[PDB]
């Protein structure tokens, strides 16, 4: 009906590919004339609709058409920098207007993957010599030159890669890679190190939801540099600030970083930002290990089989906001050792508080031991106390003898054992020996109930005398 299209976006390319098959081979005939025709006689083709025309373009290996026509496309898509702030502005689509020009960009992305698969693959014969109906897309492999110039695809690779490495702008680099680099067998983005890789990586990291998909890549690819001894440089970026909560991986990181932890080493310039932060991380590491020990006990309890009804009233509200929450509050199993452990881990200074925690701990261990003790209640007590005194480096004001001693004398009173052995438990916990003398002299005055029955003066003085002369702190 007189219909006539002066400029054609795809018909020209379709016809030209028909001629490429029948008249002009891209690699061996009229390559420069084909480029020039591509720009000036196929300038109208510029933007090509992913269609049958593109399917017949796939069988030939030419790609200078892809890159330059895409340039003219970004010309006919972004007239004056529309693309630059498209990503650069960042997630405004939440409306009918935002998801508008994504069309044919997502199509070029999915299509690129389709092209990657079909172009990389082989013909019917190459995967299977005999040929049944042929899938459109795979390159045919027949009557290839005697010389091993048959494998054009290899330099096709080299060419397209140069295209990636070399461009006036970033248009065919960053823009057409969305559904190609996040699919199998893509090595261009990793090999290239553009000065814009890092900013896109930080932008992806900013959103936790976006970050998780790229998280393993996010740490490495984000940093061009080895980042040899980065500690909390990705940790600030790391989401949920999850240092002491899960403890099924936090300790894995703690050990795999602490068998290299270098404190006072001057590895990183900002002590306040890295040294101070990693110091807090070390405190948190103690927190996580201790809380994890709480978890392991409560989880493998036989007396407490399932843990369905108690743990979630604690976990759902705060999983691990603060250590003392679970250390002093969130332990239905009634652990008190955790309470004083977090009073040392999280410093609190009440003689009455510290003292009561001591009594609560002693009563907890004796009660558990009667229910279950390896040998002698005192021996189980020794197990627990060395465990506590090893994880916690002793603080001189935070480990007063006066507090422990009354309960130790209570234990000697209740459970009769060799006098040298209670001395061995306290001695092996590292308890101050000067304060041992001072406490055992203050306490002796007035014959306090704890020191009654005079079990030690029997042979303790002489045993400790000989023990000391041969050896210290014994």
């Amino acid at each position: 009906p007189l219909l006539y299209s002066t400029d054609d976006a795809i018909c020209s390319k379709a016809n030209e590919l028909l001629q490429r098959s029948r008249q002009v081979q891209n690699k061996t005939e009229k390559e420069r004339m084909l480029r020039e025709s591509l720009k000036e006689y196929q300038k109208i083709s510029n933007q090509v609709d992913l269609s049958n025309v593109c399917a017949q373009y796939r069988q030939v290996r030419f790609y200078e058409g892809v890159v330059e026509l895409s340039l003219t496309a970004a010309e006919k898509k972004d007239p004056q920098g529309l693309g630059l702030h498209f990503y650069k502005h960042g997630e405004p689509e939440e409306d009918i207007v935002g998801l508008q020009a994504f069309q044919e960009r997502l199509n070029s992305y999915k299509c690129i993957t389709d092209t990657l698969q079909e172009l990389v693959n082989q013909s019917k014969a190459a995967p299977q010599s005999p040929s049944v109906p042929k899938k459109p897309g795979p390159p045919v492999l027949s009557s290839d030159p005697n010389m091993l110039s048959n494998e054009e695809a290899g330099h096709h690779f080299e060419q397209m890669l140069k295209l990636s490495q070399r461009s006036k702008d970033e248009l065919f680099s960053i823009a057409l890679y969305n559904w190609l680099i996040q699919v199998d067998l893509a090595d261009k983005l990793l090999q290239v190190a553009s000065p814009f890789l890092e900013p896109h990586l930080v932008r992806m990291a900013k959103v936790d939801q976006n970050r998780v998909r790229y998280m393993d890549l996010l740490w490495r690819y984000y940093e061009k540099n080895r980042s040899f001894s980065n500690a909390a440089r990705v940790l600030s970026r790391l989401a949920d600030m999850h240092s002491t909560e899960i403890s099924l991986q936090q300790r894995l990181e703690y050990i795999a970083r602490a068998i290299l932890s270098a404190k006072s080493s001057t590895a990183i310039s900002s002590i306040a930002a890295d040294g101070e932060f990693l110091h807090e991380l070390e405190e948190k590491m103690e927190v996580a290990r201790i809380q994890l020990q709480i978890q392991e006990t409560l989880q493998r309890q036989y007396s407490h089989h399932s843990s369905v009804q108690d743990a979630v009233s604690q976990l759902d509200s705060e999983l691990m906001d603060i250590t003392k929450l679970y250390g002093e509050f969130a332990d239905p199993f009634k652990l008190a050792e955790c309470k004083l452990a977090i009073i040392h881990c999280a410093g609190y200074s009440d003689p009455i508080l510290v003292q009561t925690l001591w009594q609560d701990i002693i009563e907890k261990e004796l009660s558990d031991s009667v229910t279950l003790s390896s040998s002698d209640r005192m021996h189980a007590l020794s197990l627990k106390i060395v465990l506590l005194g090893k994880i916690y480096a002793g603080t001189p004001r935070f480990f007063p003898l006066d507090f422990i001693v009354q309960f130790l004398e209570q234990q000697v009173c209740t459970l009769n054992w060799d006098v040298g052995f209670v001395i061995q438990t306290m001695n092996e916990i590292g308890v101050p020996l000067p304060r041992l003398l001072e406490v055992y002299d203050q306490l002796f005055k007035s014959r306090d109930p704890f020191w009654n029955r005079m079990k030690k003066p029997l042979h303790l003085l002489d045993c400790i005398h000989v023990l000391l002369i041969r050896y210290v702190e014994n």
